[PDB]
């Protein structure tokens, strides 16, 4: 900690406070995160140091001293949430939406290939620079520490991007949870409105159910026997997708639809999404960032 000088509080996370800081010795500018420790967390966080990729915010160092826990990450200047807000009036241009999606699928394809999931993708852990890069933050941390309802500051954690298998009490998460979340974020970038903004687990389930039809054994084998499934769930009809994310084009709707399949095994993998025709004309535009 004392090897660093706190420049400014650049937010709070689930796991503790996040500071912009500078390495007193090297002068490197970093993101310093103090975590709220057990040996598994240590070995898990250390595995994460190796898991390096241009679309994953780099874990520079893991400091376990004074029996306390700090994570030094590569520093980025903006998240996608703030960028989206800055962009409200005309929205992010589709090329830039496409490039962002393409890059994140690249990061997911990487980590998923090492069996590492995020479990908690949301616009606030997607970080952008002025090179036109976007990066996943806090990758792997959820399996390292443990996902809570309220943050240390009692901030309610968002359910907006949570995959239906989790909401339904599935104990065992596959990589498909991240595709689902990414799909939600994809839709949000296009419409300028969150896809499923639930404010409770049942409200979240039921917003998904309303848009996508109440899942049954036809589309989702084994759904009825899931821990929090209840026959008493209301039965909604799937809506049109042309109604869900206009004015996104055929390719995009085609892609989004596969990222939002109910059955996690039928959900498109990151790997396969990269090969989807939507990405045929992909480019890497530079955003206008006001820092
Ligand atoms: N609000 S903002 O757009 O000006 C902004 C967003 C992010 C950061 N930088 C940042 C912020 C951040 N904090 C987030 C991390 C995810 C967590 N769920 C919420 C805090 N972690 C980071 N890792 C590397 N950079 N970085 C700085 C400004």
């Amino acid at each position: 900690m004392e090897n660093f000088q706190k420049v400014e509080k650049i937010g709070e996370g689930t796991y503790g406070v996040v500071y912009k800081a500078r390495n007193k010795l090297t002068g490197e500018v970093v993101a310093l995160k103090k975590i709220r420790v057990p040996s598994t967390a240590i070995r898990e966080i250390s595995l994460l140091k190796e898991l390096n990729h241009p679309n994953i915010v780099k874990l520079l160092d893991v400091i376990h001293t004074e029996n306390k826990l700090y994570l030094v990450f590569e520093f980025l200047h903006q998240d996608l949430k703030k960028f989206m807000d800055a962009s409200a009036l005309t929205g992010i241009p589709l090329p830039l939406i496409k490039s962002y999606l393409f890059q994140l699928l690249q990061g997911l394809a990487f980590c998923h290939s090492h069996r590492v999931l995020h479990r908690d993708l949301k616009p606030q852990n997607l970080l952008i620079n002025t090179e036109g890069a976007i990066k996943l933050a806090d990758f792997g941390l959820a399996r390292a520490f443990g996902v809570p309802v309220r943050t240390y500051t009692h901030e309610v954690v968002t359910l907006w991007y949570r995959a239906p298998e989790i909401l339904l009490g599935c104990k065992y998460y596959s990589t498909a949870v991240d595709i689902w979340s990414l799909g939600c974020i994809f839709a949000e970038m296009v419409t300028r409105r969150a896809l499923f903004p639930g404010d409770s687990e049942i409200d979240q389930l039921f917003r998904i159910f309303r848009t996508l039809g109440t899942p049954d054994e036809v589309v989702w084998p084994g759904v009825t026997s899931m821990p929090d499934y209840k026959p008493s769930f209301p039965k909604w009809a799937r809506q049109d997708f042309s109604k869900v994310v206009p004015p996104l084009d055929e390719d995009g709707r085609s892609l989004l639809s596969q990222m939002l399949h109910y059955d996690p095994n039928k959900r498109i993998s990151a790997k396969a999404a990269l090969a989807h025709p939507f990405f045929q004309d992909v480019t890497k535009p530079v955003p206008h960032l006001r820092l």
